[PDB]
Parts: C-alpha cells; structure tokens; sequence
C-alpha cells in the first residue's frame, strides 16, 4: 500500500479543489482548478507521479475513470487506475472529514492569502506538517523508505 | 543536508521553467511560468515546502533573494533563504548540466505533449525515476527517512 493514492474533488468559493491523498499516511497534494475536466485531472496525476511513486490511483468519479485523457496519463506514468468505490464505507467518511478539515484550515489562513490557490497551498502545508506523534509528511517518507529497503 | 534545496531558472520556447533541486539527491520539482517574478517564485516555494521538509533554499538570483513576496513566503513556510552563490564552483556546472539534461528530455517527449507544461512534468518524472543504482526519488526518501529516525 505504499503506492496507493485516492483522488478527491471538493468545492469552495465557486472553484474546484482537486486533492490526491496517500492512503496509508494521510499526506496530500492539492490544486485549485476552474473545473474538474479529464484534462486537468490527467495533468494533476502526471505531476503527482513524477513526485512520488504512484502505483495505483482510486479515481474520484466515473467521468475521470472513463476519460481518455486520464487513461492516457495513467498509461504514460505507469499508474493503475482503479475505481474509488468505498467497499469499506469508512472510506467516504474519512474523505468527508478531510475536506471539512481542509476547508477549516483554508478559512483560518484565508486572511493571509489574497488568492484561493495560495490558501489551498498553505492548507496543504499545515495538513502535511501537523503532528498527530508523527506528521503525514513523516509517515509517507517512512512508508516509502521501508518499501525501498 | 536533508533540508537543502537550490532554485534554478531556465528558458525554453520563450517561456520560463522554474526548478527546485534537492541538493543531496538530485530530485527535482519544476513548473512553467510566463516570467520569473517574486510572486511566482514565492508561490512555487510555498507549494514545495508543503510537500517536502524544506529548511534552506539557495535562491537563484538576487532579485528573488530581495523580493519581499519571496521573503514573506519563506517566513510563512519556515524556510531560511540563502544566496545561491557557488563558493564551490562545480555547482554552476552541475546546474548547467541538469538544465541541458532537462531540455533534452523535454525534446524527447516534446511530441507526446501538446503543451510545454506537460512536457516539463514528463521530464520531471523521467528525471526523478532514472536509475543512476538508485533514482533521485529513492535517494530523497532515504535521505529524509534517515534524518527522521
Ligand atoms: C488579503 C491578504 C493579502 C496579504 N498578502 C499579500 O499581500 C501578498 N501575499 C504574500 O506575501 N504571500 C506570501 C502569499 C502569496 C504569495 C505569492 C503569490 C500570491 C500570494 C497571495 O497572497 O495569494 O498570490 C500569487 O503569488 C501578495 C503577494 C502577491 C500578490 C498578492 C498578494
Ligand atoms: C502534440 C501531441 C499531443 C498528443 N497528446 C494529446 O492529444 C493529449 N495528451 C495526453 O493524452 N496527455 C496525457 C498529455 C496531456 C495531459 C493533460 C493535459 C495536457 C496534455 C498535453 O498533451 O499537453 O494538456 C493539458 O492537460 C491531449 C489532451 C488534452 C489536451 C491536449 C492534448
Ligand atoms: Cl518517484
Ligand atoms: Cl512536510
């Protein structure tokens, strides 16, 4: 499970926040996009897979699962695309909670950032650095290091 | 050592490619921007520091070193800004060589990507995954994991 990620799309200020969560650690990367198109999702996954060893992605919905451009990016990057259907129901609630938590952080920084995209990146930072005692950033690095060795 | 990054700005197709290199591993993150401004650099560093434990950045030039927006991002993210002056002179040539490498990769994929930004992300992927026998992606995870424990 060191290579497993989940896509998550949430909305705020009439914009779309696209999130990738590393399932085993809770570590995230996120971007603001105008709308959640196959093309945007494909580009986001290319960026993600160049940065971390992404083996499997649970896509966030059937449109992206279907998307020719998403399928092309996954092929290019060596990613196995899977559905993101919560056969374990506690999955959906974990996501919902993260979306709520991310929006909360965004609200707390919203003041220090002129643009939504800045506040989202501040939120990524705070989320990944939060000690819970290791942080998500520490967990993902330990998980993947153990996997290499 | 595990926390040290160098900024590097290179040009192609009339656009700017902004690179951050993890000095100890050769691992990189990169983006295409229309122009290298303080605001763009500041945003790039915010994103980088939310994703990896960035302690020190050797900035690529004195305009970004001076930039009040870059200084504000570095303050926000807990980054020590340093100059990028190569007291070790083999530094310039290492950068120069990576820029040449990156541009070569971009040329090799240039055909598979409509947009420069896609080709740059493909080049980041190929760079970070190349076995050298570990890859840069493997090196950065082991360096930082060793540092955590
Ligand atoms: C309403 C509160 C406004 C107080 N903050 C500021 O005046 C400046 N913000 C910063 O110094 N930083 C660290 C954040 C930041 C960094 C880079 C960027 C940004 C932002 C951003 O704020 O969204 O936008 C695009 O490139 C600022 C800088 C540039 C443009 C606008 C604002
Ligand atoms: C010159 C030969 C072009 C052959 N490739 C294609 O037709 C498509 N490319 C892909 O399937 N992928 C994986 C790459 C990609 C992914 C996502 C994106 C992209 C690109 C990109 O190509 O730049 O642009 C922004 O969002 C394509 C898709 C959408 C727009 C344009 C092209
Ligand atoms: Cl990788
Ligand atoms: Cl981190």
């Amino acid at each position: 499970s060191p290579g497993i990620w989940q896509l998550d799309c949430t909305h705020l200020e009439g914009k779309v926040i696209l999130v990738a969560v590393h399932v085993a650690s809770g570590y995230i990367e996120a971007e603001v996009i105008p709308a959640e198109t196959g093309q945007e999702t494909a580009y986001f996954l290319l960026k993600l897979a160049g940065r971390w060893p992404v083996k499997t992605v649970h896509t966030d919905n059937g449109s992206n699962f279907t998307s020719t451009t998403v399928k092309a990016a996954c092929w290019w990057a060596g990613i196995k695309q899977e559905d993101g259907i919560p056969y374990n129901p506690q999955s959906q609630g974990v996501i919902e909670s993260m979306n709520k938590e991310l929006k909360k952080i965004i609200g707390q920084v919203r003041d220090q950032a002129e643009h939504l995209k800045t506040a989202v990146q501040m939120a990524v930072f705070i989320h990944n650095h939060k000690r819970k005692g290791y942080s998500a950033g520490e967990r993902i690095v330990d998980i993947i290091a153990t996997d290499i060795q």
